[PDB]
């Protein structure tokens, strides 16, 4: 199967571009990622950093994952990402999004040997 780590950068990582310019990013991000398939995914967040920058959150700041698992992680310097949230005219399967770009602090789960994201909690 898909590996979890795998799957954190299928959904989460998009270094090709320095920030969502266009309107139509999370449209199409969201499908072409498969985030739409089988439903609507309503928040989605794509990092536009290197694969080793968002890997090496994993030894930055630790903090408490919003579920209560302990093994999040905060950046330290904020990172260019887009949020994609689902608009309410959207109706499976033609999901719709509004495509916000952020510079924030990522909070990703890390696990693994090696210790990798596995899970995107949240921006802060
Ligand atoms: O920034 C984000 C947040 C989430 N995600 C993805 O979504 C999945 C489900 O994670 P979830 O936290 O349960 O989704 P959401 O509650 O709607 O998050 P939220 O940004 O909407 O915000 P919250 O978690 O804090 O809940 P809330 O909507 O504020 O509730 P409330 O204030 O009215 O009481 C995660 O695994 C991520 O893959 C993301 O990519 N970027």
């Amino acid at each position: 199967k898909e590996t979890a780590a795998a799957k954190f950068e299928r959904q989460h990582m998009d270094s090709s571009t320095s920030a969502a310019s266009s309107s139509n990013y999370c449209n199409q991000m969201m499908k072409s990622r498969n985030l739409t398939k089988d439903r609507c995914k309503p928040v989605n967040t794509f990092v536009h950093e290197s694969l080793a920058d968002v890997q090496a959150v994993c030894s930055q700041k630790n903090v408490a994952c919003k579920n209560g698992q302990t093994n999040c992680y905060q950046s330290y310097s904020t990172m260019s990402i887009t949020d994609c949230r689902e608009t309410g005219s959207s109706k499976y399967p033609n999901c719709a999004y509004k495509t916000t770009q952020a510079n924030k602090h990522i909070i990703v789960a890390c696990e693994g040997n090696p210790y990798v994201p596995v899970h995107f909690d949240a921006s802060v």
